[PDB]
This record gives C-alpha cells, structure tokens and sequence, in this order.
C-alpha cells in the first residue's frame, strides 16, 4: 500500500508534534519514492535536520531545502532535478503535500503542505499526498510565518521516517 511518513517539528527546540504524511504512490510513485527515502535518509541524505524555511499564512508552509536551508536548494534521490510525473491530484485544500518548483521539471526535494485550497497550483504543482495526523502541528508552522515567508520562529524537522 501506500507509504506513510513522519515529520517530527520543532519551533525554537521545543517540539510541536508529529506531522503523518500519506504518500500517493498510487497515483506518483516516482515522486512519493523520492518523498519516502528522503524521509528515511536510506540514501545518505534527507529531511532530517532541515527547516521549514518559507511560511506564508493562509497559504502553506514549505521546506525541505537540505542543502542550503534557504529555498535554493535540495535534490532528489534521482538527481538535481526530476519530471512532473503527472497533475492528476489537485490542491483540494488544507493538508495537500505539494513539490516546490522553479518551473516545469524541476522537482528536487523541496515540497510544501498547503493550509487553504491552492487551485492556482493544479498544473503546475505535483501534488502526491496529504496529512493523515498532525495538522494542528501544521497550523501551529503557519502561525509563526509571514506575508514575505520568513519564519519568526526557527522550525526543524527534527527526525523523520516511515511508518509503512
Ligand atoms: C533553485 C535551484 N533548484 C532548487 C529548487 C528551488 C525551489 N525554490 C522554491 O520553490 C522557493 C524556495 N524558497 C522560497 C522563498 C521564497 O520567498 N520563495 N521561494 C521559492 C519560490 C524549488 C524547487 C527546487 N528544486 C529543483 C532544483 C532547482 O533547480
């Protein structure tokens, strides 16, 4: 079945809870694989330790740049980059798990949880998955974000994995 997946969040070191992601491997299973081992850190690399570094209220809340913990940067378990696997799953509303971009095929490892419906993103955001548990977790990430994304507090991604 389809994976399952865990961010543990900290905010300033104290820790808000668990976020648990179901990844749609059903439908992206190229984009839920690179989710999922980047999760378990199995490739020598990944979430744990990173930062949600952009958060914008009434948005979504965005992370996984690991190698430069500002937005310009992550990579995947394929490479720097990988293809839009397909647009089928739609930004339906709050808990959509979403891969960042910076235009057309250039997904890496940075994706965005989504606090209100983003319809402007279907087409052109892979999305492929969404919170099961933890969104109160997620509400409290977009409390300390901005209109610009900076956080007003520091959010790590403290430990991370796969439950099934
Ligand atoms: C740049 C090189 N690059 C990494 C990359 C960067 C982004 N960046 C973003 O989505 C982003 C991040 N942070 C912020 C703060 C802000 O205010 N806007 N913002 C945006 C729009 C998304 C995906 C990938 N992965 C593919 C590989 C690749 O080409």
């Amino acid at each position: 079945g389809n994976p399952l997946v865990y961010l543990d969040v900290d905010a300033n070191g104290k820790p808000l809870g668990r976020v648990v992601l179901e990844l749609k491997a059903d439908v992206v299973p190229k984009t839920a694989e690179n989710f999922r081992a980047l999760c378990t850190g199995e490739k020598g690399f990944g979430y744990k330790g990173s930062t949600f570094h952009r958060v914008i209220p009434s948005f979504m809340c965005q992370a996984g740049d690991f190698t430069n913990h500002n937005g310009t940067g992550g990579k995947s378990i394929y490479g720097s980059r990988f293809p839009d696997e397909n647009f089928t799953l739609k930004h339906v509303g709050p808990g959509v798990l979403s891969m960042a971009n910076a235009g057309p095929n250039t997904n890496g490892s940075q994706f965005f949880i989504c606090t209100i419906k983003t319809d402007w993103l279907d087409g052109k955001h892979v999305v492929f998955g969404h919170v099961i548990e933890g969104m109160d977790v997620v509400k409290k990430i977009e409390s300390f974000g901005s209109k610009s994304g900076r956080t007003s507090k520091k959010i790590v991604i403290t430990d991370c994995g796969q439950l099934s």
